[PDB]
């Protein structure tokens, strides 16, 4: 099963100029917890932005070009990246926009963080059919001294 995980602000903005504007620690903790010990798939721009491999997970990078770093697994196709994960129970796709659009149709679960913030970005999460997904879990949180905005964690599963 494939899952997608993303943090979205107002207007489904996921990012601006390859960066996440906000500071949400609670959000980092949710991501880590949901991805630990699972393979993660990401697009080359995302990888660039991360700089080093996420520890405790198999890092698969999608790019059309040959890889340039032996610490991660390079693949050139969606199907290739899925095969590189082997027989694990859940594959986590981590962005960016172009990757999420591609994996959406195959995904069975979406882990989303809706952040109450207004930012301008150049990329948006794919517009998905809400009728096709069931909201199985949802927990809202008010801003606090560590978290500057309110946010809500949500998990959806494809009907
Ligand atoms: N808010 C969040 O949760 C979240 C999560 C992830 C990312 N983001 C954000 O999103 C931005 C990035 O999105 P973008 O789009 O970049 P991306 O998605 O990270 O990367 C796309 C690159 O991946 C490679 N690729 C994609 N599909 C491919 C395929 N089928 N075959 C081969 N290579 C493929 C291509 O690289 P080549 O050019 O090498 O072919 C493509 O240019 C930033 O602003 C960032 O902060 C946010
Ligand atoms: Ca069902």
């Amino acid at each position: 099963m494939i899952s997608l995980i993303a943090a979205l602000a107002v207007d489904r903005v996921i990012g601006m100029e390859n960066a996440m504007p906000w500071n949400l620690p609670a959000d980092l903790a949710w991501f880590k917890r949901n991805t630990l010990d699972k393979p993660v798939i990401m697009g080359r721009h995302t990888w660039e932005s991360i700089g080093r491999p996420l520890p405790g997970r198999k890092n698969i990078i999608l790019s059309s070009q040959p890889g340039t770093d032996d610490r991660v697994t390079w693949v050139k196709s969606v199907d290739e990246a899925i095969a590189a994960c082997g027989d694990v129970p859940e594959i986590m796709v981590i962005g960016g926009g172009r990757v999420y659009e591609q994996f959406l149709p195959k995904a069975q679960k979406l882990y989303l963080t809706h952040i109450d913030a207004e930012v301008e970005g150049d990329t948006h999460f794919p517009d998905y059919e809400p009728d096709d997904w069931e909201s199985v879990f949802s927990e809202f949180h008010d801003a606090d001294a560590q978290n500057s905005h309110s946010y809500c964690f949500e998990i959806l599963e494809r009907r």
